[PDB]
């Protein structure tokens, strides 16, 4: 149904414009790239190891809130056809401190190595001309290590690792970018491992902001990204936390 | 119109469910005040000075996110006496993180004051009986800056210094929260503050997430919170910036 679709699309629409046009959004990412630098500069790694920065790209340094943008404008739920085709489109921005921190990295005896849900296959093309045009120093493709078999991002760090870097440090917008102990999992798993971990965020595990989509979204209900727009919308109203208006 | 008022109550859902719902905001309130521990540790004063930290309360150490939820069951725009029937409700709860930080702050040479735009004649009693049983220190009305005649907070800031302290950094979830050079202006200008401040995010001036409200929601439109609830869905819909679709 149309009338859904148009719902489930309203329904991002300030989380879009604050995303898109705050202030307040743009001094999140400073935050986050600026303790990402302390973080990196104070970090030593295991005599004989290389150090590594893992990086997730989209909504972490890469910015496709035209995306989103397109979706409202279309009432169009998330497809990845349609994605795909965004990538294609190379319009691509850079997120805020994303392209200083990336390249003082790469010049400071350090590596970034872009762990992105991206497809290899299909979006690999647009991702590195965005990249390069963005300003974005060692984006060369053995740089990159996008979507293949698996969507859990795990197996990458782990692929990483064997080359010979030890990483000190993670930037992500969602916490699958962390590891994988909470993929596919329902938000409450979600949240126990961020306590279990607090003291690590803004040191060694860096968030970026996305009130968009993600890992939250799916885990607002089992089953989530497999329901249909109605039951999409329902899930999302029924994981709402309101005051009943008494004293 | 009653369709409106929800529309325009819709348009908020998926950032809420992002603040309520996921890890991912919680690691964002972590990587906050664990950058505000450092910066506070680390921060010396002009000799004769005693330590000051200002923080805003609501969306920075006060969690309001059912008043929302309320509103988007019910339809309901924001309205001022509504919200001091929320504060009068005593079902406030704390951003995590907030309550160490602002412990660890008053116990270590410091003095947390909370500069808010609750209001200090209707809203200081539920504030303070939510912060006693929240665990926050430092609750005794001197700690308080509430507002009384004027909602830009910077003629408060200087209140605290001529009691002779220096402010080492200030926490909030809007720009407003750390002076007033964009109190009332557009987002342009309020983007254009951030950048000029770049340097500072994640060290004096630590930031909290907030996709539901703020000076950004005004920032959106000339006279926007003087429009009616059409011109306020409008002027959301107007600023939001969409791919094309093509190549
Ligand atoms: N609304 C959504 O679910 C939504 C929006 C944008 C991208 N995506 C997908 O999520 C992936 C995220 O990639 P990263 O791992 O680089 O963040 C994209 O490449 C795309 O496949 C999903
Ligand atoms: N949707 C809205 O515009 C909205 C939501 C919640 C609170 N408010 C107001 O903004 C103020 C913010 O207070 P702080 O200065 O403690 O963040 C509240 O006390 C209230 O007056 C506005
Ligand atoms: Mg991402
Ligand atoms: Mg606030």
């Amino acid at each position: 149904e149309e009338h859904a679709n148009m719902q489930l699309q309203q329904q991002a629409v300030l989380g879009l414009n604050w995303m898109q046009d705050s202030g307040e959004y743009k001094a999140l990412a400073y935050q986050a790239y600026n303790a990402a630098k302390v973080a990196f500069d104070h970090a030593k790694v295991a005599k004989g190891k290389k150090k590594a920065v893992v990086a997730d790209l989209n909504e972490t340094m890469l910015d496709n809130s035209p995306y989103a943008g397109w979706q409202v404008q279309n009432n169009k739920p998330f497809d990845g056809k349609d994605w795909t085709r965004w990538v294609d489109a190379r319009q691509s921005r850079a997120v805020p401190g994303a392209v200083e921190f990336n390249n003082y990295v790469n010049s400071h005896n350090g590596k970034v190595f872009y762990v992105t849900n991206r497809k290899d296959s299909t979006e690999k093309s647009g991702t590195i001309d965005d990249m390069k045009r963005l300003g974005f120093n060692g984006v060369e493709e053995s740089a990159f290590y996008l979507k293949k078999d698996k969507s859990a991002k795990a197996a990458r760090f782990a692929e990483i690792e064997k080359q010979g870097y030890e990483i000190v440090l993670y930037v992500g917008d969602n916490l699958d970018d962390f590891g994988n102990t909470v993929y596919g999992k329902l938000n409450a798993d979600r949240r126990a491992f961020v306590d279990q971990n607090q003291g690590k965020f803004g040191k060694t595990f860096i968030m970026l902001p996305n009130a968009n989509y993600g890992g939250w979204e799916g885990g607002l209900a089992e089953g989530y990204f497999k329901k249909d727009t109605q039951g999409q919308i329902k899930a999302r109203l029924d994981a709402v936390q309101a005051w009943d208006g008494k004293l």
